[PDB]
């Protein structure tokens, strides 16, 4: 890992091992190869609604503070569209009163709520990068596989569609440019990098708990 090439590159390299671990978790691997089904995908999306809700509250806090404002684009917010997807997948709003956070999600949500409470800009950016750039990347493959293997209606995959964003690759390139332009102290940078690994660790455990 190097830091002489900018934060975007340092992040990518520093978290590469943790990304591989999350991406290849047994649950996700089985889901994408067609071994599971829409029920398991819905369970994942229910857990995701819980942590996206926490994430987006933290994003609102940090954006309001003035830190990384241009990076924290509200067009990225997923909680509302995800709730609409869940309404479709489950057939009603029943899920809202039924779902419960897995142990993994309890931990993940707790950390996001701590970031929100502390208004910890560097830590929030780490979590924002891990989730949203993942959605704009691997997420696109997930959406296609839900349609292909399980026949999920595209209208129940709004989470992955990012209404309001035109060119996707251009958007990611601009996102990385914004990361590179963030004014961070060495301590803040170190904190952001460590947190990004922790974000991937939380995500792997979410998949593990779904697999149980
Ligand atoms: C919760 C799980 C996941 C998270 C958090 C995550 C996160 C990320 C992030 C943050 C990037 C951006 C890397 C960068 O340019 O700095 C990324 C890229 C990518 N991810 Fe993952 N990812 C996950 C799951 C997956 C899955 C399951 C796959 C396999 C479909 C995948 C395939 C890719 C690919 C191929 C890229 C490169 C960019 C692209 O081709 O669109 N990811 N992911
Ligand atoms: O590309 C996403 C992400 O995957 C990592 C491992 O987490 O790299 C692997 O996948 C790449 C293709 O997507 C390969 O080019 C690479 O050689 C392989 O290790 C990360 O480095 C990368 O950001």
């Amino acid at each position: 890992t190097t830091a002489t090439a900018g934060l975007a590159v340092e992040l990518k390299q520093s978290t590469a091992q943790a990304h591989e671990k999350a991406e290849h978790s047994t649950f996700m691997s089985d889901l994408l190869k067609g071994r599971l089904g829409v029920a398991e995908f819905t369970r994942l999306q229910e857990q995701a609604w819980l942590f996206y809700t926490a994430l987006e509250q933290a994003v609102d806090a940090v954006r309001a503070s003035g830190f990384a404002e241009s990076l924290l684009d509200p067009a990225l917010n997923r909680a509302e569209v995800l709730a609409r997807d869940l309404d479709k997948l489950n057939g009603s709003s029943e899920w809202r009163s039924r779902i419960t956070a897995s142990p993994a999600v309890i931990d993940y949500v707790n950390r996001l709520e701590e970031i929100r409470d502390n208004v910890d800009g560097p830590a929030l950016v780490a979590h924002h990068y891990v989730r949203y750039l993942g959605d704009l990347s691997g997420g696109q493959v997930i959406a296609r596989m839900m349609q292909r293997h399980y026949g999920v209606d595209p209208e129940a995959l709004g989470f992955y569609h990012f209404e309001g964003i035109a060119k996707l690759k251009v958007y990611k390139d601009e996102y990385r440019e914004k990361l590179n332009n963030l004014e961070l102290s060495d301590e803040q940078r170190e904190h952001l990098l460590k947190e990004a690994t922790d974000a991937f660790v939380f995500n792997h455990q979410v998949f593990a708990d779904l697999g149980k």
